[PDB]
Parts: C-alpha cells; sequence; structure tokens
C-alpha cells in the first residue's frame, strides 16, 4: 500500500521516457539527422540547435539556417551553454507562432535554455506535431507507450529527475 | 529586482485565468449551455459532468448523456462530490480515446476529481480543442490574452492558488 506511491512513480518516469523515445524519433524522421539518445536527449535540447533546426523544417520563411548560433554544435560540445544559444530556442518560438500553434503549448526560453522545465518543451514538441501532421506538414508522431522498453537504471535515473 | 519574480508570478496567473476563460468559452460554444464564472470554472469542472458532455457532443458513440451520473449536478449543488462523478470524468477520458487524441495531454481522474492537477485538465482541453478543429467537429477555440482583463482581486487570488 506504501509502495504504491514508489511504484507509481516508476510508472510516471516510464511514460515519460516513452514521450521522450517519441519526440526523438520524430525529429529525427523531420530533420533526417540523428538526435542524442532518449536517454541524453532534455540536455541535448538545451542549446536549441535541433529546436531551431525544427522550425526551419515547417517555417523556413522564419528560420533560416545559416543565422542558427553554433548550428554544428562545435562550440557546444567545447565549451557548453553560451547565452548566444537562447537565439535558437527564440527563432523555434518565433516558427510555431508563424504557422499557428497555440502560445499555450510554448515553453519559455528559460524552461529549455536553463532547464527549468523541459517536459514542457516535450509537450510542446508533442502538441506541435499533432498539428503539424493535420496541416500535413509533417508525419504522424508514433506511440511507443509499450513497444519500448528501458533499463532499470534508466527508469531510475529518470525517477529521481522527476523529483528532487 | 527583487519584485521581479513577484510581478512575473502576476503575469502567470493572468495567463492562466485567460486560459481557463477560452476554454470555458469553447466548452460553452460546444455544449449550448453556461459554465461557472471562469473564476469558478476549475471547482466547477471536478464532477466531470460538464466534461462527459463535452464528450458526447464528439463521441456520442462513448458517452450516452443518459448514462451520466448527476447529469443536472443536483445532487453536487446538495451535497459536495459523490464518489459516482468519477466515472463521469472516465467518460470523457473514453471519450478522446476514441476519437484519437494523443494520451499525453491525459490529465488523471484523481488530477480532476481531487483536484490534484486542474491545470492538466485545462491544458488537455486546448489540445482536444485544436484536434476536434482540425476534424472539422468544433468551432475554433479564441485567443483572448490581451483582449480580457481580470480584478487584481482575481490575478491575486489564482496567484496563490498556482502556489501553497
Amino acid at each position: 500500500a506504501e509502495e504504491m506511491d514508489e511504484r507509481r512513480r516508476q510508472n510516471v518516469a516510464y511514460e515519460y521516457l516513452c514521450h521522450l523515445e517519441e519526440a526523438k524519433r520524430w525529429m529525427e524522421a523531420c530533420l533526417g539527422e540523428d538526435l542524442p539518445p532518449t536517454t541524453e536527449l532534455e540536455e541535448g535540447l538545451r542549446n536549441g540547435v535541433y529546436l531551431a533546426k525544427l522550425g526551419n523544417f515547417f517555417s523556413p520563411k522564419v528560420v533560416s539556417l545559416k543565422k542558427i548560433y553554433d548550428r554544428e554544435q562545435t562550440r557546444y560540445k567545447a565549451t557548453g551553454l553560451h547565452f548566444r544559444h537562447t537565439d535558437n530556442v527564440i527563432q523555434w518560438l518565433n516558427a510555431m507562432d508563424e504557422i499557428g500553434l497555440p502560445k499555450i503549448f510554448y515553453p519559455e526560453t528559460t524552461d529549455i535554455y536553463d532547464r527549468k522545465n523541459m517536459p514542457r518543451c516535450i509537450y510542446c514538441i508533442h502538441a506541435l506535431s499533432l498539428y503539424l501532421f493535420k496541416l500535413g506538414l509533417a508525419p504522424q508522431i508514433q506511440d511507443l507507450y509499450g513497444k519500448v522498453d528501458f533499463t532499470e537504471e534508466e527508469i531510475n535515473n529518470m525517477k529521481t529527475e522527476l523529483e528532487k
């Protein structure tokens, strides 16, 4: 009975990993390049490069690839996050505003850059996917709730990450 | 400078009130009846009656108006929530699953019944609205961010509610 609030927690972690995995595959399907491992996707979206590319994918008229800061992430891999990376997240936000995705789904720059609330970012990706799909601008995102598994260590890691 | 994290907080509350107002009007537009005041909408969705009605509106195959418990909410007005109201929320959930709304957006029964996380409910309504609109089953939800105002007292009440 007391272990219920300890197993339900395991479930949340698992479900979030599935949603992450789904976001990862869909972005890859759209971008045509590999994204970091599902287990490291959150940290891998922080510099906003992938998001800005996603923006270019559906709203090219608003997000030019040549104007993305550290497009190859060489700077990021080398020194880490830089204040200028924030512009990338903003380009993505502008991309979504251009195509009509309702703002209630938008995360704040800090939510992704300072990783204050990455889940909010994932949820937005998912909503953007549903919106893009209905406009016939991107493939449908997958649903992997039960077809995908993760090691006990990964669920455990995600669990503690979703708490403290 | 210290009042920034106290004004930004005011903004969040305001934004949420706008989202609630938008969900309220859209549901009314779909249902053809009045819903409680935007300021009391959250508490007013707890018994799931309006949600089940929303369910019947887009998936009558799954939700029969006659199988909604306390459809007139007479029980509710008399005595508060009753365990049997939980079924209404569940009918709404089944409605969404039937039309194919991605599960990532679904709140848990407890989130709305025990009011553990009503915002999750509101965000789901918005995703549902976006989806239903693309299916041509319902009118488009409005964007009221700037067009609408609330009293200071209301912004304030919502603010403290969104914290402790």
